[PDB]
């Protein structure tokens, strides 16, 4: 942390009406963040755990709108396939921790315990 901050971002983000949203049949509003090989995600109770961590890997494309930030989930996933929308203004900065994840585990070699 010689700049200012490595991670420990998270995004308050509300559940919004979506086809996917509907088989999960989510309701209320979640928190978002970015991990290193998956996303994050707390809900429950606290302190709390990665339920809806969904894979980058398999997420095939994403996108972020300064209005809304969603992206494409695969298949065989916890919460299932289709698209999730999640509700805030800052969603710019979400994206581009998933980038930067997704860029790291390659920048640097083969990890080894």
């Amino acid at each position: 942390g010689s700049s200012g901050s490595s991670g420990h971002k998270e995004f308050a983000v509300t559940m919004r009406p979506t086809e996917a949203s509907e088989r999960c049949h989510l309701r209320g509003s979640y928190t978002l963040r970015a991990g290193e090989s998956a996303l994050e995600l707390w809900g429950g109770p606290e302190p709390g755990t990665q339920l809806y961590d969904w894979p980058y890997r398999f997420l095939r494309r994403f996108g972020r709108d300064k209005v809304t930030f969603s992206f494409e989930a695969g298949r065989r996933c916890v919460s299932g396939e289709g698209n999730f929308e999640f509700e805030t203004r800052q969603g710019n900065e979400i994206f581009l921790a998933l980038e930067e994840a997704i860029s790291a585990q390659k920048n640097s070699g083969p990890s080894s315990g």
